[PDB]
């Protein structure tokens, strides 16, 4: 069973800015995943101290990038707190209907694409160089699901028999033809030492 959702306008209007937007630093896409794994392993870390049953899940706390050049995929994931299937249709736990209209008008006032994950909304810059983007995620208190969307104004959830994955999300990027760069592991590397140096978890690339 698949549902089908419509983006808020403003989720619409964001996401057509990030594709259509001349903009060439793309590379600053894989730091708002990063950060957005590492804020997920901070809150899974933090309910952990009060809850240590909340770790039977996995008591790895890391972050992994997963390039594959058959599939022309960058997948990042994570053993962080996950995501309901709300919090999925809820613009993936984001504050985005605000914080598109924090963005916008910052991007008047001499705001640039690059300061996008200031406003809550990271996420989106996957569309930098993603055609299609598949999110993956299993929280304590739900079961798994993958949401998915090429833009064009929507997306759709539904169950996902897995791969169970104990815990977590993983995000999969399904690459713009022209933006491959980011499957070689010398560019990955110069990126995450260039933006995410001095992370609270650890990275590990995986080699093909
Ligand atoms: C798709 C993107 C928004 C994203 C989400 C997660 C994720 O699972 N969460 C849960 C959570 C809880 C508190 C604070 C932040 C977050 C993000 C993720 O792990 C990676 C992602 O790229």
């Amino acid at each position: 069973e698949v549902e089908t959702f419509a983006f808020q306008a403003e989720i619409a209007q964001l996401m057509s800015l990030i594709i259509n937007t001349f903009y060439s630093n793309k590379e600053i896409f894989l730091r708002e995943l990063i950060s957005n794994s590492s804020d997920a392993l901070d809150k899974i870390r933090y309910e952990s101290l009060t809850d240590p049953s909340k770790l039977d899940s996995g008591k790895e706390l890391h972050i992994n990038l997963i390039p594959n050049k058959q599939d022309r995929t960058l997948t990042i994931v994570d053993t962080g707190i996950g995501m309901t299937k709300a919090d999925l249709i809820n613009n993936l736990g984001t504050i985005a209907k605000s914080g598109t209209k924090a963005f916008m008008e910052a991007l008047q006032a001499g705001a640039d694409i690059s300061m996008i994950g200031q406003f809550g909304v990271g996420f989106y810059s996957a569309y930098l160089v993603a055609e299609k983007v598949t999110v993956i995620t299993k929280h304590n208190d739900d079961e798994q699901y993958a949401w998915e969307s090429s833009a064009g104004g929507s997306f759709t959830v539904r169950t996902d028999t897995g791969e169970p994955m104990g815990r977590g999300t993983k995000v999969i990027l399904h690459l713009k033809e022209d933006q491959t760069e980011y499957l070689e592991e010398r560019r990955i590397k110069e990126i995450v030492k260039k933006h995410s140096q001095f992370i609270g978890y650890p990275i590990t690339l995986f080699v093909e």
